This record gives structure tokens, C-alpha cells and sequence, in this order.
């Protein structure tokens, strides 16, 4: 049962999985490792496979008792809680290799317990993730508001009326920056210092400048964190998810039932194009809970050929 599980999680040869998330077109979206099991490795040996595939993150699956499934994720220099685009992968893989079918199961790791859903369709998957309840902080404004549309080489009139520069987060803190449609958002080229220094003063890694495709409820946007390692981040989860739950907080975008669907895209200047669907439950005409979808595309997956252990 669980426990001929963690035997088989034990004894059977680890296998690596190069998969891009938030796509169905190789070489774009965002790009992450999945090795599994990964039971019988140590914290050492995952942070050096994930240092040697490189990928922003790898995904290590682990047994899990109460759960279906442990996952670890790894930066290719750190530990992290959680990951968006590389927990799709995650559950794209493992329903790929288990032939899954429509379901929905429970993941565990340092972020906590999520419910993700799986669904079917011409032989390809979907994967939900439950992101849970939103947060916004107070609207960033004076100095710092210009300090931000300064750095990104704008002014006041790029910025959307009426509307704040603030942090909105669902587990990952991000600023969002709500610009005009005439603004040509691939040709941005932020003070990559200035914003780092900023981040700093507010307590933000993350700044996410979006527009709104005309008519559709459908976005466009770009996600610079150089306060960390990653410069661009091709299509962030922990962006577009909040990005929802903003537009909805802030009425930007017109929802008949109790749900608000918008289709993020991000990536398109880094040439790694990625969509993730978000989808948020309205009560009260408040942002209740986040759920982010997308799609992936395995590159190759392999059985390593070295020994894995200590």
C-alpha cells in the first residue's frame, strides 16, 4: 500500500525529466527540472543535481504519507518552499509517466499543503494549482511610486488612471505596475540597480509591469527580480496569480459569476513565451482564492546513468 510505495521511492533508479512549463511549444515558457524519486537523496545531492541541470528550479519527488506527493525545489544555488511553473511540471510529469486521467491530489512541501487538478484532453495535460487567498499591501505612492515608473524609463503617463503601484502577492510578494496598452512593453529595459534598490526599501523582490490586450481579459507582461539572481523571469506563477486577484480587488476587469478567468502572457521578449490561466472565486465582489493553470512539453527525460547516494 503506502508503505510498498516508499519501498519502490527507495529502490528504483533515479530518472531526470527537462520539461518547459506554461507551454506546449519547446524551448519556450519557463524552463524546469523534475528527477524523482529523490527519497533516497540527500539535500547536498539535490542541491548539486540542481545546480548541474541548471534549470531557475528542479522539482524532487518525494513519498509523502498523508499526501500524495512531497515535492523538494531547488534553485540552482538554494532551497525554496515553492514553485509555480515548476510544480506544473512536477504533476505534467508524474501524470504523463502514471497515465493519470482527470483527478485532483494533494502536494506537500515547505509552502505547505496545495490541491492540484489534472485534466485530460487529446492526450494531453492541464495542471491547476490552488494558490489559496490573496494579500495587498498599502499602495506604494510620493517617492517610491516614481522611483519605480523612473526605473523602468516611464512617466506618470504610461501608468493606468487611477490605479496603484502596489505589492499583491499569494505567497511570493510582487509590485504590480498597471501600464497603458500604448506602452511598448518588450522594448522596456529597467534600471536594473534602481529597482534592486528599491526592492530593498520596500521589502519587494519583484516588480511586474503588465497591460491589457484591448477588449480581452487578457494580459501581457514581465517580471524583472534583479534584487535576486533572476533578471527577467520568463512566466511567473506568483505574479500572474496575485495579477488576478489585483484586477479583481481593484474592479479593472468586468466578471459576470463568481469567477474572473484572464489569461496572463509573459516571456515574449525573452523569446520564451508562456500563458498561465488565471482564474480567481469572487464572493462579495473580493478576490477569495487564487487557481493558476497551464500547460508543458517534456524536451527528453532520461534514467541517470551515475549513482545517486551516500
Amino acid at each position: 500500500s503506502g508503505r510498498e510505495n516508499l519501498y519502490f521511492q527507495g529502490h528504483m533508479k533515479p530518472q531526470v525529466y527537462h520539461v518547459d512549463a506554461f507551454t506546449s511549444q519547446p524551448f519556450r515558457g519557463n524552463s524546469a527540472g523534475v528527477v524523482f524519486p529523490a527519497d533516497n537523496l540527500s539535500e547536498a545531492q539535490m542541491q548539486l543535481i540542481a545546480r548541474e541541470l541548471g534549470h531557475s528550479e528542479t522539482a524532487f519527488l518525494l513519498h509523502s504519507d498523508d499526501s500524495d506527493v512531497r515535492i523538494r525545489y531547488f534553485t540552482p544555488t538554494v532551497e525554496v518552499p515553492i514553485c509555480g511553473h515548476a510544480t506544473v511540471a512536477a504533476h505534467y510529469v508524474r501524470a504523463k509517466v502514471l497515465g493519470l486521467g482527470n483527478c485532483t491530489i494533494w502536494q506537500t512541501s515547505l509552502a505547505g499543503k496545495h490541491r492540484v487538478t489534472i485534466e485530460k484532453h487529446n492526450d494531453d495535460y492541464r495542471i491547476s494549482l490552488e494558490q489559496g487567498t490573496p494579500g495587498f499591501e498599502p499602495p506604494l505612492e510620493g517617492e517610491t511610486r516614481a522611483a519605480i515608473i523612473n526605473a523602468l524609463h516611464l512617466t506618470e503617463d504610461d501608468i493606468l488612471p487611477g490605479l496603484p503601484i502596489q505589492v499583491a502577492t499569494t505567497g511570493h510578494s510582487k509590485v504590480m505596475i498597471p501600464l497603458k496598452p500604448e506602452v511598448d512593453i518588450d522594448a522596456l529595459s529597467p534600471d536594473l540597480n534602481a529597482l534592486t534598490a528599491i526592492s530593498k526599501k520596500i521589502g519587494c523582490n519583484g516588480f511586474f509591469p503588465f497591460q491589457i490586450r484591448p477588449g480581452k481579459n487578457e494580459t501581457d507582461g514581465r517580471m524583472f527580480s534583479p534584487a535576486i539572481g533572476i533578471v527577467e523571469d520568463p512566466v511567473t506563477g506568483n505574479a500572474n496569480g496575485p495579477m488576478g486577484a489585483w484586477l479583481v480587488h481593484h474592479n479593472v476587469l468586468p466578471h459576470d459569476g463568481n469567477v474572473l478567468r484572464v489569461k496572463g502572457h509573459q516571456g515574449r521578449a525573452l523569446g520564451r513565451d508562456g500563458m498561465i490561466e488565471v482564474t480567481v472565486t469572487i464572493r462579495d465582489n473580493q478576490p477569495e482564492k487564487v487557481t493558476i493553470s497551464g500547460t508543458a512539453v517534456i524536451l527528453f527525460h532520461a534514467e541517470w546513468a551515475i549513482e545517486l547516494g551516500s
